[PDB]
């Protein structure tokens, strides 16, 4: 289980946190040294809680699917919370066992449903250390009217950063303030399944992609990735997802 205090948070501390986050996630191997998560695992091990104390010292545990890095929900006191999707409910069976109540959320854990419930897309969502703090505050108070965005700001500032070290750095730099994610950041979040899958394919294909993953580079423009030679891929793709877990 991962843990991080917002109090005294820095880019270094966040990097450490995300590092700890990926460290919590088990892995069967590494393609290109990129840790390939453990696809096969007991449902109990398939999830790991992030303990996260916001600036206000309000801690809450976030239930992460370790095999896909996917957030399933979170806890706040005896009140636990989980997305309406059957993945979170399964998660609820293993995590927050002590939680006296598992709350099924009124929205699915996917960006689409989250953005709908939040009433605001991730492009307009704040990101950075204050965002995780804000997330914690909102989530602990579970303002369902807006908790959706808070979940998103938190998920990206954890799960997505855990996956992409590019996302990690961008968020982690925003110690003292926040910013709406770049199209590059968001592109990574989406491409994670495609890009990494093609890395696996490419691993047995001398590094050639079959399906060229269109990724948004930092300039907010699409760039064709046909080769694992792309440094923005190899240096930023911290965690590799399993073909069995992807599609």
């Amino acid at each position: 289980d991962v843990s991080f205090r917002l109090s005294g948070a820095t880019s270094s501390s966040y990097g450490v946190f995300i590092s700890n986050l990926r460290k919590a996630l088990p892995y069967e191997r590494k393609l290109y040294d990129i840790p390939l998560l453990r696809s096969t695992l007991p449902g109990s091990q398939r999830y790991a809680l992030i303990h996260l104390t916001n600036y206000a010292d309000e801690t809450i545990s976030v239930a992460i699917d370790v095999t896909n890095v996917y957030v399933m929900g979170y806890r706040a006191g005896d009140t636990s919370y989980f997305f309406n999707e059957a993945s979170a409910t399964e998660a609820a069976k293993y995590v927050f066992k002590d939680a006296k109540r598992k709350v099924t959320l009124p929205y699915s854990g996917n960006y689409e449903r989250l953005q709908i419930a939040a009433g605001k897309i991730r492009e307009n969502i704040p990101l950075g250390l204050p965002a995780l703090d804000s997330a914690i505050t909102t989530l602990f108070y579970y303002n369902a009217n807006s908790a959706a965005s808070a979940l998103m700001v938190l998920i990206q500032s954890t799960s997505e950063a855990a996956r992409y070290k590019f996302i990690e750095q961008q968020i982690g730099k925003r110690v003292d303030k926040t910013f709406l994610p770049s199209l590059a950041i968001i592109s990574l979040e989406n491409s994670w399944s495609a890009l990494s899958k093609q890395i696996q394919i490419a691993s047995t294909n001398n590094g050639q992609f079959e399906t060229p993953v269109v990724l948004i580079n930092a300039q907010n423009q699409r760039v064709t990735i046909t080769n694992v030679d792309a440094g923005v891929v190899t240096s930023n793709i911290a965690l590799l997802p399993n073909r069995n877990n992807m599609a």
